[PDB]
């Protein structure tokens, strides 16, 4: 009921008294959430009046296909997103099979929100924080079985030469417990941070059963706190993978890395390096780097790469319950469980 396979423990809107609503457009979602704040007398209730299970049936493929054809025209447009602000009664946004969105979901100062089966891609507004999914000051959030994509490319003349597209799953502030699972993330330059700055440290986040393909960096860019990454399939990482900074701790287990540059590193600050515990991945020693095409580069400032492929620290006892399959099974089976239209199916050893 509340088990997500990670630090977040929430059933979202699937609780007692939940009200099911169907949203056929972005605006419907905005309107549904707004109406969910009113009590029987028409007065607003802090945190929302009742739980919601919104089934999104809209399809914005036309906007997505047009954007795919003109990648560089996106960054300067207005960003589009549904804001879930200060809603704590519990909410679940689930896309219907065949649904799609060219707008993001921005969660802020909320809790107990689940977003599932949403296909989001090529969002406008990279220069104005056009994130696909943003989790800000929001604990108990579960981002599961979604497809988040764009083009892993940077156009010229974009602000900071970094705004062609914004991130897939940015997590910041007091989002103390979050689970990111079964997501198919592809064609994304900046996957997502875990802390917006050097001072925004903390949180306990779990990334599991995600399928990353053709992504440049931030898987995540971790700032302190704890990160548990298990059963993820990392392929074609063009910049760096897990960047553990500000003394953060990471447990990296039973993942499959392939064709990746700097898969596990601590760079860009020049100090306060994070640590990692490595176990059960397809890579077990440096000899495997050649086998799976793992490349390492240096950085202009002091850095630490996992080129020795050894644990550099410790990790506290993982609270929740979980059962990872083998790194091989991930590589063989994960692409069929990750993403939309998989009916929220999960990979078990039985299926291996
Ligand atoms: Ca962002």
């Amino acid at each position: 009921a509340t088990d997500t396979g990670g630090y977040a423990a929430t059933a979202g809107g699937n609780v007692t008294g939940a009200v099911s609503k169907t949203a056929t457009s972005m605006q419907d979602i905005v309107n549904i959430i707004d109406a969910a704040r009113l009590d029987a007398n028409g007065k607003k209730v802090k945190g929302g009046a009742y739980p919601l299970v919104i089934t999104y049936t809209g399809n914005e493929d036309s906007l997505i296909n047009a954007a795919a054809a003109n990648i560089c025209g996106q960054w300067s447009k207005d960003p589009r997103g549904v804001e879930i602000k200060e809603f704590t009664k519990g909410i679940t946004i689930i896309g219907a099979n065949g649904s799609s969105a060219n707008f993001g979901i921005w969660i802020k100062k909320s809790s107990d929100v689940v977003v599932q089966n949403m296909r989001i891609g090529y969002l406008p507004g990279g220069a104005k924080d056009g994130d696909m999914i943003r989790v800000d000051d929001s604990p108990n959030v579960w981002v599961d079985h979604n497809e988040l994509f764009a083009a892993n490319h940077e156009c010229d003349g974009t602000p900071d030469n970094d705004t062609t597209f914004e991130s897939a799953v940015d997590i910041k502030g007091a989002s103390n417990t979050v689970t990111v699972s079964y997501n198919y993330i592809h064609g994304v330059k900046k996957v997502g941070l875990d802390g917006s700055s050097s001072s925004d440290t903390g949180r306990n986040i779990t990334y599991h059963h995600n399928y990353y393909n053709d992504v440049n960096a931030r898987l995540p860019l971790q700032r302190g706190g704890l990160v548990h990454a298990y059963n993820n399939l990392y392929t074609n990482i063009t910049g760096s993978g897990l960047n553990v900074r500000q003394n953060g701790q990471a447990l990296i287990e039973n993942n499959w890395f392939e064709k990746a540059i700097n898969p596990v590193t601590s760079r860009y600050d020049g100090k306060n390096f994070g640590t990692w515990v490595l176990k059960g991945n397809n890579i077990t020693k440096p000899a495997d780097f050649s086998t799976y095409s793992i490349t390492w580069t240096a950085d202009t400032k002091p850095y630490v790469n996992a080129d020795s492929w050894t644990s550099t620290g410790t990790f506290p006892t993982v609270a929740y319950n979980y059962s990872p399959v083998s790194a091989q099974c991930v590589k063989d089976k994960l692409p069929g469980y990750a993403g939309v239209g998989k009916n929220l199916a999960t990979l078990t050893s039985t299926a291996c």
